């Protein structure tokens, strides 16, 4: 064996030969750091057992075990292995348990496979034999994509295992994780995977959400392949250099879908297609957020409200946190802190602004005769609770309100206990979206008040390195039993089951709207319910820079609506880190500065009614919110085809090696590059620029860079933003609410390619209905610029917007003098717009015009 391609046999303690001679694996102590000293042989494992059976879907197998003696468990003796030919580009392979059925994921979205294998595949497949082996290729160039035979198939009652080599270093996804970097180095690591409450920091530990997909880029012709694990156990994925990555769970199946693309967004777009596409957010939600833990008193709140209102910043949404409550108790608010809560409401509706309130799914058990508490009455009366392992009785922790009962998700009794309680909240305090929290589920007691007992599931054969060592650390027993099963199972899916309940009560409390609904915990398919924010950071210069990647490994996973605390939840955020954070957080798909407990106010008018930091911050949320209409179609296009929104520069230049490991930087799209200066004390970047041309948003100059790292003068008033030639950008007037600046005139930004051709798109509708494009309630056109002529086309048109919206202004860059304009409607010339030009800039801007919104016209000129 090469070294780089040693699966390791002892995962669990430091290497001994003696360990290894017991395991029967391969002793060898001579190796670079974090090479394994025992691995497993070459043989051993599992064999075929006779011939393949075709089937309709595609073939089975069975799988034998080689015998050895229990690592951790034994093996079980008869594995199947059903593989499914699902369509062109997409494999699905499950092993089970031949004899006995086993977990398996609930999933909400997947159906199970019926219908014959498809036609026309991409991909290959190969089994051996002797030992067994599974092998995924790509059939136009023959490039291995899967093959586990780098490694053994493990499969004990609870220490299952899979390794496949990879075509190359190209690696990005698995969650949720600070990973730092966004391309996955492939040198010795392990990232451990369950749902925990805990800092996202330098320490590489396990985080709030689970997230198994991961993306590959095969080469530079683009051509790409996915790998995504249906299981909800606790589980680490370890990568080495080989290179290649294996997947170690401790219960359920190994359940595994391969995608092939001939880009990597085509790959993504193959694993929304499984899994669900993201919900359309409001078009409110796309504007600024401002939160914090602990106004303490509505006064407090109006301030902070008023003065960043009073300062003419773009601001749609306020959030309450669990300091509007009575106690800290879902479903109350506090009469004498949060006396006049109702009347803010309305202020807050009035000023066109939205109210989210944080809910968190632990519910107080105090509750008597004398001191009624309904959530609790009511829950008790209807059994929806999380049991102890008894299977009768509730499990008790602890979380904000003091002792608690939690509810399970899971039955679908306890979403018609949890939409009531809604209902009966919103006719005291009409909020309009919700912030889910805490549901990983987050615990203050380890398991339960009276502890865990100890046996196989809180204290299992083989524990993956999961912060503190303990399964049950911070949550729930391992023993809780649910509706979909035992808490050792369905751990995973508590926060996912909460986002697809709490989407059930919007059905109710906000009918036919999509509302809003951010969740922390995450499982795969979550975007379908739910936006996400990236947790309690902290305000330094580490956590920004973190940001990006983090962002935009979510926008793979389907939740393009993602972001973190601007400005950094815990510690008092300095301004410099605040003003740089705010210029690049007016870009991420999720804005919301939100702060901790006692830290100093961060909120952006809270720097100074004429500081640095206030100007910045309006001028780009201001520029966010012009292009607000190029945002939304991004993400309808994430919504009905399964795109990125916040987008890897590679996912577009992949035919640049310099591009493949860039996270200082990323898109919006195919045609906004934002470089944000991520360095204390910096007023300069070193940038990649991509191959092709490159405008200044701010002053529409054509920048001399093209295919290279480049330093960009950005001082203290300054992000980097950059339009792409070839793209048309459609914006409107921004206002400070986005219920306003939808009611304002639209523009066209076109940037020109080297032969003067330029695309792009709109997608309309309402803004806030659900389902409008499931019900096809919506306006889609395309802009289509060559020489002289600027063409807008209707595809889509069964939305008008009542508000009479029209562009009336065209901004054309890296244009030669346009001269003697004419816009034609249908055909019928008429009259003539005005066109300002700047020869220095090869800018020109036409005014004067009136293209109504949802009309067919021609645009044409002469130089
Ligand atoms: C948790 O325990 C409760 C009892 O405390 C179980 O409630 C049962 O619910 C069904 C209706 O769905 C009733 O017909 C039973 O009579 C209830 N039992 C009792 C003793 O009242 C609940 O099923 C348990 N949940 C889980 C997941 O085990
Ligand atoms: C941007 O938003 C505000 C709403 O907050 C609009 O404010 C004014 O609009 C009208 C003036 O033409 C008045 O009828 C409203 O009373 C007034 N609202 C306020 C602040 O009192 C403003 O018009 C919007 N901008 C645009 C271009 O429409
Ligand atoms: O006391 S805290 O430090 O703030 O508790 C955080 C962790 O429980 C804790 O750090 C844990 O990890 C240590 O064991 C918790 O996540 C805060 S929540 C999420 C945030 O967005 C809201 O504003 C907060 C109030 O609702
Ligand atoms: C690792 O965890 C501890 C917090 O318990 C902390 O001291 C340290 O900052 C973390 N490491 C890094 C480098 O983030």
């Amino acid at each position: 064996v090469n070294e780089l391609e040693r699966i390791n046999c002892i995962p669990d303690q430091p290497p001994t030969k003696a360990t290894c001679d017991q395991r029967g694996c391969c002793w060898n102590p001579q190796g670079a750091v974090s090479v394994p000293w025992c691995y497993y042989s070459k043989n051993h494992s599992y064999h075929v057992e006779g011939n393949l059976v075709n089937t309709n879907a595609g073939f089975t197998a069975r799988l034998k075990n080689l015998p050895s003696s229990p690592v951790f468990g034994s093996n079980v003796d008869n594995v199947l292995l059903t593989a499914e030919y699902q369509t062109s580009n997409r494999f699905h392979f499950k092993l089970t348990d031949q004899t006995n059925n086993r977990f398996e994921v609930p999933h909400e979205h997947v159906q199970s496979f019926s219908g014959n294998a498809a036609a026309s595949l991409t991909y290959q497949v190969e089994i051996s034999r002797q030992p067994f082996s599974i092998k995924v290729t790509r059939r136009s160039n023959n490039r291995v994509l899967f093959d586990s035979s780098i490694g053994p198939l493990l499969f004990a009652d609870q220490f299952l295992q899979l390794s496949t080599r990879l075509p190359s270093t190209n690696v990005y996804g698995l969650g949720e994780h600070v990973h730092q970097q966004y391309r996955h180095d492939m040198n010795w690591k392990t990232w451990p995977i369950f749902n925990r409450d805990t800092t996202p920091n330098g320490n590489g530990t396990n985080l709030y959400g689970a997230q198994t997909f991961f993306l590959c880029l095969e080469d530079a012709s683009g051509l790409s392949f996915g790998v995504f694990l249906m299981n909800s156990n606790a589980m680490e994925v370890v990568l080495q250099p080989a290179p290649a990555i294996t997947y170690r769970t401790i219960g359920g199946i190994l359940d595994f879908y391969v995608f092939l693309g001939n880009t990597p967004e085509q790959v993504v777009q193959e694993y929304l297609e499984l899994i669900g596409r993201p919900a359309l957010p409001s078009y409110w939600a796309l504007g600024f957020h401002l939160s914090r833990y602990e106004y303490g008193t509505l006064d407090n709140m109006r301030e902070v409200v008023e003065r960043n209102r009073a300062a003419q910043l773009p601001y749609d949404v306020q959030h309450a946190d669990i300091d509007y409550m009575d106690e800290r108790r879902d479903f109350t608010y506090d009469s004498v802190d949060f006396k006049g809560f109702p009347e803010f409401v309305n202020e807050l509706h009035n000023n066109g602004q939205k109210l989210v309130i944080i809910v968190d799914p632990a519910i107080s058990n105090n509750s008597s005769s004398s001191k009624p508490y309904g959530p609790y009455d009511r829950g008790s009366d209807m059994k929806i609770w999380v049991n102890s392992s008894d299977g009768v009785t509730p499990l008790i922790g602890e979380v904000w309100p003091g002792q608690t009962v939690f509810p399970d998700y899971t039955n679908p009794n306890c979403a018609v206990w949890w939409t009531k309680e809604f209902e009966l909240f919103h006719n005291q305090v009409e909020f309009d979206g919700i912030w889910i929290d805490m549901n990983e589920v987050s615990n203050f007691v380890d398991g339960s008040v009276s502890g865990c007992s100890t046996n196989n599931l809180n204290n299992p054969p083989f524990t993956p390195r999961i912060l503190d060592g303990y399964l049950f650390c911070k949550t729930l027993c391992m023993d809780a039993v649910q509706h979909w099963g035992k808490q050792y199972d369905i751990h995973n899916l508590y926060g996912y089951s909460m986002a697809v309940a709490t989407a059930e009560a919007a059905k109710t409390v906000f009918p036919n709207k999509r509302s809003f609904i951010l969740t922390r915990s995450t499982f795969a398919g979550s975007g379908k319910f739910a936006a996400h924010w990236l947790g309690d950071n902290t305000a330094t210069w580490d956590d920004l820079r973190w940001s990006i990647p983090g962002v935009l490994e979510f926008n793979l996973f389907g939740i393009p609506m993602v972001g973190p605390d601007i400005c950094g939840f815990a510690l008092d955020t300095p301004e410099e880190l605040c003003r740089r954070w705010m210029q690049l957080g007016a870009f991420y798909p999720f804005s919301r500065n939100h702060n901790g407990q006692g830290y100093k106010d961060q909120d952006p008018a809270s720097f100074g009614a004429d500081s640095l930091l206030l100007n910045s911050s309006r001028h780009y949320l201001n520029i966010r919110y012009t292009l607000l209409p190029y945002l939304y179609t991004l993400f309808f296009r994430a919504h009905s085809r399964g795109d990125t929104v916040a987008r890897p520069l590679l996912h577009e230049f992949y035919e640049d090696n310099s591009t493949w490991d860039v996270h200082q930087q990323f898109l919006w799209g195919p045609g906004l590059l934002i470089t944000p200066v991520l360095d204390e004390g910096a007023e300069k970047v070193m940038a990649y620029v991509p191959d092709a041309v490159w405008y200044d948003y701010e002053t529409g100059s054509q920048v001399r860079w093209r295919k290279q790292k480049v330093e960009m003068e950005l001082p203290g008033d300054k992000i980097g933003l950059h339009l792409r030639g070839g793209y048309i950008f459609p914006t409107q007037q921004p206002n400070t609410t986005t219920l306003a600046s939808r009611k304002n005139p639209l523009g066209l930004i076109i940037a020109l390619d080297e032969n003067k051709e330029a695309k792009g798109e709109l997608f309309w509708d309402d803004g806030e209905t659900k389902d409008t494009v499931a019900n096809k309630v919506y306006l889609l056109c395309e802009f289509s610029v060559t020489q002289n002529r600027l063409e807008v086309n209707i595809s889509q048109s069964t939305y008008k917007d009542p508000n009479n919206l029209a562009f009336n202004e065209i901004k054309i860059l890296g244009t030669e003098e346009p001269s003697n304009v004419t816009v034609k409607h249908n055909g019928v010339p008429s009259t003539s717009p005005t066109v300002t030009y700047d020869s220095n800039l090869k800018v020109a801007i036409i005014t004067d015009i009136d293209l109504l919104l949802g009309e067919a016209y021609t645009v044409e000129w002469a130089h």
